[PDB]
């Protein structure tokens, strides 16, 4: 029996190995396999990863003739002992158990132990959308002792910043991933003391043409359009009305559409403040005409009672460009 | 073996501490880790906590030559006697067990407990949207014993006020948490007895300004929009009639993209008032123009037969500003 | 040992209590504590509760020189005899862990066992909406033992009408609970034979206003406006068919718009009736002026080649509102 | 001890009854209870019933002065031998556990035993939507040995077409259920042989009238609307393109509201092919009087620089109804 | 008993057949019986199959008269050593255990053993939709051994390409399969070298057809009917404006109902390029027409002062549907 090489009922395993003494350092490794999905409205995402560990026991020492290790399942986990490693600011987590649990250890002749498995996590992250679609979001994941202070239990990075390895295939839906590294950091809690954590960050960016076209584009085009009636004859007034009110019913269906298309997220973002300045530019267009057309009526009752382009026209066809214009170069400048 | 320090085979552990004589008491901190999310249709919410328990037990008392603790895992639970806390009107809960169980143990020399876990609870809300989108909500958690009355158990705040902390970056992506305070009230069961309960309590808030962008504005815009027809010549017909026809479509769609993009919620509403009564007033400023049309054409009829701004406009032009402008005032002072 | 004075090992709890004689007595009461969710479209609601059994075993007498009683956990339940009370007509349900089994003995020294848990389950309830928004629902949830006919266990209510009680907080989102009674029944099985059976039933309501807000003020409001053009000259065409064409585009979105926020069955239901019937009369509204044009053209032309207001216009003022009322009086008549 | 009745010890219940001898016949009885929901999307159903099972085994023989027998819960599955019935075809399936086992065991005395228990199951089924609104579709669910063949076990239906039994309350919410039936036949695998297989047929219809009513009504409405302007005098320009134009935006409407409430299956229906036909027609409408209005330009330029009713609308007016109509009887021929 | 016949105490199953020899060869077969759903936004298929592992073990032999092998459930695997297969990027998996767990396990007398189970999986598989509604997907599935390298594991298909089988009924509902083939690649991993994996490949298409009706036919249409202006006489100005204004509206709706109806992936597709270029086109049929009619009115005011067909319309006749024409050329011919 290959549990009888190890002497597992002569030592006492619910303590940890030189107990007493120094803290016991602990070498950890992680490779990310890929990522699952992300949330904006919960704020979340998930993650696959190999959990690695490397520690040394004297008391799993057996005599060999030779320099083979053996292998064992997680059958073994129960019977000696094992970090007690979790994740902080989780929500929900489990290890794969198809067809077996993905639990392995390897046990070297004079006491060095692998131990490896395979785990799904998924943890918090809070996103600021104030600047949408230009935002820049910042995600980390972190490792922690539940039980184990940094007096008894020293953990760190086995090999630094080459701890941490990515698949090549690593890809979101509508994000871009990129810049991984890792760092480490000493938490305090005053019901136990402090505690060692290790940190794993990425960077989140969006895609900036597809919002340009799918919601800059048709308000510039809308906005442009609406100054069409500059151009019109003022006697026309079923043609300037009409023109104006369809120009504002398709406005409002247009911030309507683009409003039912992204995330669920209740405060201002700077698409708003655009859509809605050319809802009033827009709403502005048709003032001036009505009071041109009143005035215009008013002239000529005048001059029936006694018995050309109006400068209205003329000067909001060089006003309302250069306001917009105006308006588009502060709004790109405080905004990038 | 560290369980043989303890005299675990010598003491019945089905019975609680003091067994026979006054209640033992119980001490109960909490952290409060992170909200995870919220449910407006079925009125609940999610949160991440730990939980710890403070109490003495003599029969755990062990020799010691120093002043050092033990620490065991959720594995020593099963052997000796711990508080059977649970959650009030709650839905589902679970505790996190990656990569173990998330159980801690600690024994003082003289006998002293720490008892910790970390435990994900969902727990009921009920809400009340009468005064949406200026609605204040108020949200409780609760904590008692299950099994043990008043007689037998003693629940209570270790340190009062100061029992409770929270996390910096705590946040809820549509509300504003504020006002975290615990509370303490005595509860009757008429099958066993009294209990003692706890409570977390907290309040949320919505963002006003941006409901009052999203909605208050286009109608008050199409309200103001539809009052452009007063001024127009009333012998243009074709020019007045499908102003106001396009402003009810206007106003018609605008209102089931604002209901499309709410809560789905089966009562009456403060913000459906509002567009309702926008409704209406487009409606009559519709019928306005329609009397005056018929009255021209009728007059203009008897005056061939026998061989100026009609009043009704000049009328309406300050009514209709004054009307509506009174319907906000004493809106906004009832509503605030 | 507790479990020592009790003679566990001296009996065969495998088999009820008074086996071979008359069938044992057993009492049940129930206490609601919350409404979860309702799903209209699978037809299934979800409900916690208190569960709390009644009975006596002479088998667990204990000598004791007071009369107090011992309390044991959900371990004990493995090793005694317990009712096997299951949902009739369930889904899902299970029953609550945290901190763990909500599962509570006690044991009275005559014998007497008071059994209580709590669990969650989720129940079938055929509904009929025909008469949407104002029809009214009935809902129960049935208890019966699973493998015990009625000579071997007699089920009854404890208390008869007083052993249900319900929380002073319960409600739902879009839906009014009131009535909450019981009662009983025999049911047969060809299986077995006979078992005995308990009901628990209460009743839902809509709320009516917000729906006839949302639906039928708009529908009418349109159908009044639609009216307008009889009051119109009949020389103004460029006014007169695209009013009647913009009124029928407002009259499909509207349709559109209320059929995309009402629940996904596939039945006629009496608000699709008023809306079809509301979209034929604007359609009528429409042919009327389309022949009047006609006619009045065919006229022109005649009396041209030769060398006041038409009556179909006269007739159509009064008989479209009467029309309309008829069918509003009938409508109302049948659905109440 | 009820359990030493039956010598559990003296045998082993690794091996079949009648182990190296003909195979062991197995009844299988099937009782449904209800139908918990229907995917379109994902071509899946899920079912709740009651699985019986009826077998002889003369080792489970027990000596008694009368003829009582036994009954076992589920804790006595683990020590006998039970058939390995599973479901063909299925996605997930769970046995009831509240409020404990949902497994019922009765032994005869002369070793008749019957197996029940309750359970859900979720079962794939093909479906073909070519002929939506107007499809009809089959489903079955399909039970069978795991490891045992033919020559083993032999499975067949108690008591024929009788062994299947249905509540009387069975429903769908948009679906009509009919032709309840039972079937067998052989399958047949290549790494283990033979093996009987049983079958639970039922068919599924729609409500053709809510379809009708919903979608064919409003597009033969606009169609027919649109053939209003072949009656307009041709002189009215500004009335008769708007209507042309406001129809084909109103087609447009409720094509798109038609589509956005239907079940996301991307392939051709026939529905679409009425649709885009009467979009065709719509089309052409504009297109008639587009080139009417040239050529009645053309011939008065012509006539002025020399110095009624045009026939395309006569013949249009004949053209266009006998067309939708040969088409419609077309359509309804070929697809009833 | 049976378990007695297989020396089960007198050996170690905790180390592979063959220990310190060359490694045991294991033969793999696969069934395909559904594919359950696919999902396009994360990014993920789900797959139910029957896996099947062959190998010779010479510790399981037992004597036999005859040539009869012996069946076991799952309750003998936690006795004997079976390979410890896992799925490659993968992101969750599970057993099927109705009525009980479906393991089973067949022993030759020689000691061959066959070893089945049914289990359900779910994958990822990175896509790209940058030819929508054109693309063209491919999938695969991996099968690898955790714990055991080339060295000690060999892993190989059994019959080559001939071990794969599926089902004749096998189909989704948006996509088309086909292709079906098995490869084999080799993996390393720096922490315990190298690996055998297996693949299994299939092909995924769409419909074209309905995509083309549905999205390309509109918007030809709109641009075609948004040349009709070209052709009326340019007097007519009520006409020519509503006409085009209307056009983009109707334009600007079917981009919208587009947009969402197709699934939320966030990047540029072809069919956003051809309705964006269509909506420019209409945008331009408008400016037009704005030009004419200024330049009318200038010339108009200036022969007044000073006391037929406009070329404008004649040029851009023949200039719109050849650029149109020219545009779908290059389109059609980039992306075939
Ligand atoms: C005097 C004049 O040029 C008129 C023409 C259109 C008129 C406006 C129309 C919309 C509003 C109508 C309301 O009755 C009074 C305020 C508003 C804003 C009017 C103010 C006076 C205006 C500007
Ligand atoms: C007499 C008069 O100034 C006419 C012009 C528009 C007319 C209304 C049009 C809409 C309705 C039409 C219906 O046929 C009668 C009631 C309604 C409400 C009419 C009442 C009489 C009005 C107000
Ligand atoms: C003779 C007459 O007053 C004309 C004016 C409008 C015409 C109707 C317009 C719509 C339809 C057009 C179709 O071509 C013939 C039937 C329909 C229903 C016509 C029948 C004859 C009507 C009623
Ligand atoms: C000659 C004539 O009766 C004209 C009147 C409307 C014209 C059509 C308008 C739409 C199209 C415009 C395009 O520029 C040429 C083809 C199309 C299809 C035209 C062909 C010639 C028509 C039919
Ligand atoms: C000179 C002339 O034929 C006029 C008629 C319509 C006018 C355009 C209308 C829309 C814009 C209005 C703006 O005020 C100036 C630029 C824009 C683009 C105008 C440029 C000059 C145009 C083309
Ligand atoms: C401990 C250590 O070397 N950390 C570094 C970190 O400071 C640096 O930011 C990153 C690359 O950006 O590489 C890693
Ligand atoms: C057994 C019994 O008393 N049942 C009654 C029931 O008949 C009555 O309908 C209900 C109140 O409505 O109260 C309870
Ligand atoms: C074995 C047997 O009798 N099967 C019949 C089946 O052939 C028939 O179709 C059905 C009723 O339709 O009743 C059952
Ligand atoms: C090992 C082997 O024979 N593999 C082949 C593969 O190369 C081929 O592509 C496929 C059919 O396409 O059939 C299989
Ligand atoms: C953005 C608002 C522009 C308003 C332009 C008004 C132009 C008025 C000209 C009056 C000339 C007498
Ligand atoms: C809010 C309703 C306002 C109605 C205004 C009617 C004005 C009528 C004037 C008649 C003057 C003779
Ligand atoms: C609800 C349908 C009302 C139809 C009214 C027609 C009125 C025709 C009058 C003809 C007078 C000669
Ligand atoms: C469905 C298409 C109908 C097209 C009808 C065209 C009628 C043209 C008449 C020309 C008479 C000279
Ligand atoms: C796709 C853009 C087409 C623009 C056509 C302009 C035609 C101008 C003709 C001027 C003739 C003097
Ligand atoms: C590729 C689309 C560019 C749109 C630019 C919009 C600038 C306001
Ligand atoms: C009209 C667009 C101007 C953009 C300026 C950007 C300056 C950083
Ligand atoms: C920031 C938006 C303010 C809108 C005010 C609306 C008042 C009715
Ligand atoms: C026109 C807005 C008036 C708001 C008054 C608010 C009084 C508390
Ligand atoms: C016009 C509404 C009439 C309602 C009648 C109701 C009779 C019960
Ligand atoms: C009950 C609605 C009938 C609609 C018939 C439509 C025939 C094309
Ligand atoms: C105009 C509808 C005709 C329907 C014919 C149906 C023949 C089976
Ligand atoms: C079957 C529909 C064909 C539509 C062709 C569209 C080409 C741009
Ligand atoms: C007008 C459509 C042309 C399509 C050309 C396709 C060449 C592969
Ligand atoms: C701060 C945003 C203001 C928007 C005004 C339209
Ligand atoms: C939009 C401003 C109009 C000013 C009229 C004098
Ligand atoms: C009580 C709300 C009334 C709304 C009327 C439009
Ligand atoms: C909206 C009121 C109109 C009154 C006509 C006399
Ligand atoms: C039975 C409903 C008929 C509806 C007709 C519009
Ligand atoms: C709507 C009925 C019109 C009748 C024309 C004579
Ligand atoms: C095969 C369907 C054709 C549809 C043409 C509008
Ligand atoms: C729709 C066909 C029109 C034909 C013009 C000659
Ligand atoms: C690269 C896409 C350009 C689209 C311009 C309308
Ligand atoms: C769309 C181009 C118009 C050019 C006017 C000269």
């Amino acid at each position: 029996k290959s549990e009888q090489l190890l002497r597992i009922d002569d030592h006492d395993f619910s303590m940890r190995p030189g107990f007493g003494g120094p803290a016991i350092p602990v070498g950890v490794d992680v490779q990310v396999e890929s990522l699952d999905s992300i949330s904006e409205v919960d704020m979340d995402f998930t993650m696959t990863l190999y959990l690695r560990h490397y520690w040394k026991d004297e008391r799993l020492s057996f005599p060999s003739t030779n320099n083979l290790s053996m292998t064992f399942d997680g059958r073994l986990v129960k019977k000696i002992w094992v970090p007690d490693m979790f994740f902080v600011h989780s929500k929900r987590s489990f290890i794969h158990d198809t067809t077996t649990d993905n639990v392995m250890l390897r046990v070297q002749p004079d006491g060095k132990v692998l131990y490896s498995l395979r785990v799904t996590v998924t943890a918090m992250c809070n996103m600021d959308f104030s600047r949408f679609p230009l935002d820049t979001q910042t995600c980390s994941l972190e490792i922690e002792s539940y039980a184990y202070t940094e007096d008894d239990l020293m953990l760190y990075w086995k090999k630094g910043n080459d701890s941490l390895k990515t698949d090549e295939r690593i890809s979101l839906s509508q994000f871009l991933i990129q810049e991984f590294h890792t760092t480490t950091k000493l938490a305090f809690y005053s019901s136990t003391g402090w505690y060692n954590r290790l940190y794993i960050n990425f960077t989140l960016r969006r895609h900036i043409f597809f919002f340009l076209l799918q919601t800059y584009f048709p308000a510039t085009l809308m906005v442009m359009l609406s100054w069409v009636s500059f151009w019109i004859d003022r006697r026309a007034v079923p043609a300037r009305v009409p023109l104006g009110i369809t120009t504002v019913l398709t406005m409002s269906t247009i911030i309507t559409g683009v409003n039912a298309s992204m995330p669920r997220v209740s405060y201002i973002k700077a698409v708003d403040i655009y859509l809605w300045v050319s809802f009033v530019f827009v709403f502005l267009s048709v003032l001036e005409y009505a009071a041109v057309n009143y005035l215009t009526t008013v002239q000529e009752r005048k001059e029936q009672k006694l018995r050309d382009t109006h400068a209205i026209d003329k000067y909001s066809r060089i006003i309302f460009p250069a306001a917009y214009i105006l308006f588009n170069l502060i709004y790109w400048s405080i905004f990038s």
